[PDB]
């Protein structure tokens, strides 16, 4: 009860900012996550013994892949923490509980390959789940870990609150399927413009929570340029490995995944910021004004990629 987590002074201050980097010390990441749960939700939301045992089980079930790893999980949870803390009153007690856990779990047991590669490989998960393949697997892995003896951090909820939180987590994890983001943001754009957007409408909250997940998932583009740039190396390290595997199946990969087309990466990043990142944080800032520092950090990083193209770096 009376046991808070405290961070060193630099982390204590910088963790509140959207652009915070969780640092290279793996052993501090669980404490960082616990700290965020305590300030975001309360010292009471979760039994510390159960929470700690859930975090270490989730960590264990992330693989040693260049990008879709335990550091990504905690990074994405931190961005969600920053959105929730800057939008205090807009979110229920349950949503704050569910969304930090959703973020921590959203890439559980990722192998470093896209849904496309699973399908073309004919991976068993592609038979079990025809769309949002990895994302249905991540939610499946989340429910499995929650059901390990001593791991049910939600045990103190009523049957109905329990079903509500697992439903928030499921929609939230599915929403991290980027193929669904485009349509989700279009509908949110229409609803905000025509003025029909209603945060009491559960189907409208769903869409908004979905956009928050896309925004947290893509948050490497909202960091200081050196974080953004070094994370991009890890992203391409997975992409190019998948391209290699595509070539093994006798399929020429898309240029994104062809290490032979490294040259075109800066232009590929412009497409990404314009097609995906900028629209995401724009609609998000329209709906949740205090998330504007994400849009501003994203535009700064678009500007940095433009400077790479122009040979200036
Ligand atoms: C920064 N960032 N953060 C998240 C993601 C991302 O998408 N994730 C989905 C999957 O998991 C990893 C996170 C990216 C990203 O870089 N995305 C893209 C890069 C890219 N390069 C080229 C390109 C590169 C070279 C040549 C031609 C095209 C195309 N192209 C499309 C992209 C998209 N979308
Ligand atoms: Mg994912
Ligand atoms: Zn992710």
């Amino acid at each position: 009860g009376l046991m808070q987590f405290t961070l060193p002074v630099r982390l204590c201050k910088e963790i509140e900012l959207f652009h915070f980097d969780i640092g290279p010390f793996e052993n501090m990441w669980p404490g960082i996550f616990v700290y965020m749960v305590h300030r975001s939700c309360g010292t009471s939301c979760f039994e510390l013994e159960k929470l700690c045992r859930f975090i270490m089980s989730v960590k264990k079930n992330y693989r040693r892949v260049p990008y879709h790893n335990w550091k990504h999980a905690v990074t994405v949870a931190h961005c969600m923490y920053a959105i929730l803390q800057n939008n205090h009153t807009l979110f229920t007690d349950l949503e704050r509980k569910g969304l930090l856990i959703a973020c921590l779990c959203h890439d559980l047991d990722h192998r470093g390959f896209s849904n496309s590669y699973l399908q073309k490989f004919d991976h068993p998960l592609a038979a079990l789940y025809s769309t949002s393949t990895m994302e249905q697997h991540h939610f499946s892995q989340t429910v499995s870990i929650l059901q390990l003896e001593g791991h049910n951090i939600f045990s103190t909820l009523s049957s109905s609150e329990y079903e509500q939180v697992l439903e928030i987590i499921r929609k939230a994890i599915i929403a991290t399927d980027l193929a669904l983001y485009f349509g989700n943001r279009k509908q949110l754009e229409e609803m905000y413009q025509t003025g029909s957007l209603n945060l009491n409408n559960q189907s409208h909250r769903d869409r908004v929570i979905g956009l928050m997940m896309t925004a947290c998932d893509l948050c490497s583009v909202t960091k200081l340029w050196p974080v953004t740039k070094l994370t991009a190396n890890d992203i391409y390290a997975e992409f190019w490995a998948e391209g290699d595997e595509m070539k093994k199946l006798g399929i020429q990969p898309i240029p994104m995944m062809d290490r032979d087309k490294k040259d075109e990466v800066p232009q590929g990043q412009l497409g990404f910021y314009n097609a995906v990142a900028i629209p995401c944080y724009t609609t998000l800032t329209q709906i949740l004004p205090p998330t504007e520092p994400l849009l501003k950090a994203c535009r700064d990083n678009l500007s940095q990629w433009e400077k790479v193209i122009r040979g200036e770096e």
